């Protein structure tokens, strides 16, 4: 084992590698969404900026897990980053709804990771997940839920001004 | 076609999508290298920082191509980002040599993209590639070649102090 | 020939003179649009400001071509600047759509100029066009396409608040 | 009629449209002169700058008339901007003499516009012309007359140093 | 081949070496001219300063080509820098005329280099030449043409005050 | 003779012209060395910078002699600047050793020039040489000797880290 490794179960190391991939995947999904909103036929710059920021955030999340993996003496094993499920994200509302789904999926994975950490009596990993991931996820989910709610209430996407004005006032 | 599209051949659009993937792939390779140097049994923080910066740069390169694709009215089609060929990059020198190979490969792809742009009489794309990609690549290749040279001359990796001191003095 | 003239084909000189006229024409079209939005019965001040700025930009484009013509030892031959096709531009959306058409037309002329420059092996002129004109055009076309998209989505011009709010939020 | 229109005779509206065209024409003439002085075989940069500034000033004059037309509820009708009478302006002195002629012509048109405004009992228009146009014209005419005088006295254009030194000392 | 070399034809490498020599030669010619104007029997300090600056600029041009050669993995091969054709440059006008000839000659060489780069499908080199050399040359040629024009118009060199005053007002 | 010439022997004027050429030659040699260290397979940036600075210094030395020649009413006669003896300078140590040889050669020439000045009872020239050249040379020779010593002691060039570390610590 790594000279630093202590109380770091192989199952945790594997789960962290999986989580890294998921974070990178989420980054890629958000990048896809950002690019969609930059299309000339979509042209919602603040949706684009929002999702680009999310993409960058997810990359940071992945990098922080990579740092954790090395800190604990695990070994990072990267996997392909799968392309997002869609190229065309349909609408600001649909993208926000998909983002919410993605964030909940990531959260579910983090909760499973936390359960694993607890099961393996790895409090450092538990704490790491709780501290840096779970609160962030809850905040993200709430924010996306709020965005979805607002867009839906505003009549998006059928109401043409809804996404535009949400783009300006909420995302701008 | 997109309302903005003008003089943008489908072959160029496809080539740009391929280049986006290659840039994202290069980003991922450099991320892999960065993580390797952050291993406790490698522990070259400035190599890690160097490659992380390269990873971020490659992502920026990809994002700029995505912006180009949308600016020209092409449509971004993302593909899986393949995992890097290696998890273990062996040494600072070997990583720099692999980086040089990667950069030359990316450069070759950009040169092919430029040839395509010239062939399709797409001077905007030609100019974009020349302006933002080809000079950057040449600079990157030269810098990596310089690093490789220096590491080799210093006796890396067999000479234990070579990578350490290169990490401090060239990359620090 | 002019003492400075070198590698500057008469066909290029002529094409540049034509481009100057086209830029001045575009300036005039945008001035027409600006004035339209300043009508009391239209009263979209930020559309007016947008198009006035475009008018000024096009004049700058023309002046830069005039500077090029003299720099290369060609001789500027001015022609009448034709009045714009319309006095009444109908709506913010219609003006933006017409602007997009105009910009694409100007771009097409620049692409033809670039082809001529390449054909005459005039790399200075090629570079000048690429550097100062083609990227600007692509950006302009994309921006107008984005504006058109947004106005259309917002329901312009039938939806009374669309142009108003676009005027405030996008153009203000 | 326009909801704002009050005491604005159709003849005034027409005269203003004519004046707009004349100002734009004057702008174009001065642009032509500026370009001439930027020729490598003329190369009087401060003459070029002087006339370019005049061109910009005339454009501003036209824009201010357009603003007036809209303020009064008239409708701007643009016409072709005729090319200047000359491509080659011969000399700094000849250009200044032609500028003086042009300015006097513009002044004459403004005086006719003022007479029309007085005839139609349009004191706002009278005041506008007096305030923003007639004093400017007199100043411009005097300045050009002064320049012509000085250039003539200096021996322009036959005395080779005259235009050069006038360019440096009066226009620089 | 050099580890960095990619898409860099030997003919380009040779042409770059030739261009380096030509730039160094031009530097030397301008140094010769500068020294001439510093003679007590010529004593035009701003002509001297002008040409000295040009000499330094040409050296920078040569150094930038040397940097390019190394960046692309070519090898610099220096040749003798031939002495200038003249020790005595006769007059400010004659020097400016000779400078114009030299600049056009350098430009012609750069155009040939660009043609070679295009022929060898070396867009990096093409871009480098266009970006850093061809626009600079056109500007230089125009500036020298302007100087020649002005000196000729002022009556140089027979008119004793022409060079003196040009030295003060244009070059000072 | 020149109106300023006083106590300036033709032999001194000739010797100064020879010295100018030698300084320009030394400049060129150092430029050659600088370029060598910028090769990707050498890649010692601070050696490159060191020699480039020396090249610039030698050019300044030449220019100062040119100024002297004109100040004394001699006439500068330039000669070809011969290419350096080598394209490949082998190593940092070998370049420093060659630089030392070159500097000693230049010093020897300056000493001969001083002897000539003393022989011709030209104290201004003697003083000029002593003041601006001889102390500089001694300093340069000592500095290069120190560099050679250090590189030799460090085990250059066989000891791979020697040039690297000297580049960083002494030249950086
Ligand atoms: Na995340
Ligand atoms: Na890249
Ligand atoms: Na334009
Ligand atoms: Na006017
Ligand atoms: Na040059
Ligand atoms: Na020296």
């Amino acid at each position: 084992p790594s000279q630093v490794r202590q109380n770091y179960h192989q199952d945790a190391e594997a789960a962290i590698n999986r989580q890294i991939n998921l974070e990178l995947y989420a980054s890629y999904v958000y990048l896809s969404m950002s690019c969609y909103f930059d299309r000339d036929d979509v042209a919602l710059k603040n949706f684009a900026k929002y999702f680009l920021h999310q993409s960058h955030e997810e990359r940071e999340h992945a990098e922080k897990l990579m740092k954790l993996q090395n800190q604990r003496g695990g070994r990072i094993f990267l996997q392909d980053i799968k392309k997002p499920d869609r190229d065309d994200w349909e609408s600001g509302l649909n993208a926000m709804e998909c983002a919410l789904h993605l964030e909940k999926s990531v959260n579910q994975s983090l909760l499973e990771l936390h359960k694993l950490a607890t099961d393996k009596n790895d409090p450092h990993l538990c704490d790491f997940i709780e501290t840096y991931y779970l609160s962030e996820q809850v905040k993200s989910i709430k924010e996306l839920g709020d965005h979805v709610t607002n867009l839906r209430k505003m009549g998006a996407p059928e109401a043409g001004m809804a996404e535009y004005l949400f783009d300006k006032h909420t995302l701008g």
